[PDB]
């Protein structure tokens, strides 16, 4: 029908990667608040009924290593895949504790022809990183060959905290703006509503609620709006 | 709320860019069956009420002067505003008739702070182009400062005919894959589903109606998705 099959055995893993510490050669600072997200993101998708596997500080190649073992793994029982990335990144990159990696790089591996136990089934990748560093001042208000193939790219969906080229917002007590509000619209509607009516939820909720104070001018009074990315072919309910 | 007003008195604009011929220098082909495209947006957003106009062969610097006036525009009445552009493309970028631009000269006139009588209403950017030269071979099957402000790029989607880095189909006489499949997912479901979901349902069947075939190999059997970028913050019908 018009959504994917979420009755399987298992709805999956959720593989959350939460770097913290920085290697000194790389000057990154430490990511404080990050184990905030971690734990919230880790009982949100517990209560979905995922199989929760938390990973601290990973190099560049371990975290390529751990994604490359996990797309090995055989998913036939489990209705989707879950990855949360909490890091330093740019656009198009987060950081391992070492050093940069190209999100593409990790999330290949889970392509339709390279993981044929996921083929079919949404592959979501959640990521709290930058994407640059500019900042958001804000403004006050006939040949039928019919599914003989699917491409390799079918079904997988970003939920991005920025917008390309911004950065994103954490605070030390409380998280991030994203993950805050990703974990707040998942409690609150998972068992109701789609998954892109729950992020644009969430869109809004960091969109008008957040607001930078900073003793810093160049920093202070700024907002974010979180950027998702769908490339799923029916709609997603966490739910059955 | 949780939706957008739809209700102003004029749904909007819609403007369709349509660059058929280009310039010897841009060693670009012609695009042969975009003018089936663009009559099907045509009618289609016709249908829907929107002030559809259409605009052919434009330089990129004709595009980025007709987007400033556009933006220049008083839309206080309008409830939304969409830019369809046809060309060829790269990542990031569109072509005029004389060679690219980037897309974020074009949609920056929009910004929240740049457009004010488009602030808080959704700012819909179409793109048909492709967005590398990748081929997708497919698988067989305490501070109170909420609103006060929004981020200059909240309420913007781009519905992308194709996944990051990646070539984009269009047939001589049927026109592009997604476009043909966008106006048809229009056609059958703007009076009964919300945005995304219609937009899924494109996902889904250019993904799964859609092989290329070819005398040469390199370009034989290939399949394509397209790829939603939502920093919308209300969802969207186009019925009230
Ligand atoms: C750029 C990047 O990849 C990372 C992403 C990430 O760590 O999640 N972003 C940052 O490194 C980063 C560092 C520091 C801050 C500001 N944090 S703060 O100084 O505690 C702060 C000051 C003012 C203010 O209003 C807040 C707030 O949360 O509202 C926080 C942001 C990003
Ligand atoms: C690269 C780029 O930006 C543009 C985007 C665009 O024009 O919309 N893409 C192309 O330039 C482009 C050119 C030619 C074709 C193939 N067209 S075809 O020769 O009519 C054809 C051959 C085989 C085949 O299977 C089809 C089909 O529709 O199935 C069409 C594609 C893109």
């Amino acid at each position: 029908d018009n959504s994917y099959k979420m009755d399987y055995p298992e709805m999956g893993l959720c593989i959350i990667i939460n770097n913290k510490n920085f290697h000194k050669s790389t000057g990154m600072t430490s990511r404080s608040g990050t184990d905030v997200d971690a734990a919230n993101l880790r009982e949100t998708f517990r209560n979905l009924k995922y199989e929760v596997r938390n990973k601290n500080d990973l190099t560049r190649e371990e975290i390529v290593e751990l994604m490359r073992d996990v797309s090995k793994e055989d998913h036939s029982k489990r209705s989707s895949f879950v990855c949360v990335l909490l890091s330093h990144g740019e656009e198009g990159i987060i950081f391992g504790t070492n050093g940069p990696v190209d999100l593409k790089k990790i999330t290949n591996f889970f392509r339709g022809d390279r993981c044929r136990s996921l083929t079919g089934k949404p592959k979501l990748f959640i990521i709290q990183a930058c994407r640059g560093t500019e900042l958001d001042c804000g403004i006050e208000t006939d040949d039928d060959m019919a599914c003989h193939k699917i491409p390799v790219d079918a079904d997988f969906l970003y939920a991005y905290s920025t917008a390309p080229g911004y950065y994103s917002w954490r605070n030390s007590k409380d998280g991030s703006w994203f993950i805050q509000s990703l974990c707040a619209m998942l409690k609150q509607y998972a068992d109701k509503l789609e998954f892109m009516h729950i992020l644009t939820r969430v869109n809004r909720k960091v969109a008008t609620e957040f607001e930078s104070f900073s003793f810093d001018a160049t920093f202070h009074a700024k907002k974010q709006i979180p950027c998702i990315v769908s490339m799923l072919t029916k709609e997603l309910y966490f739910y059955h």
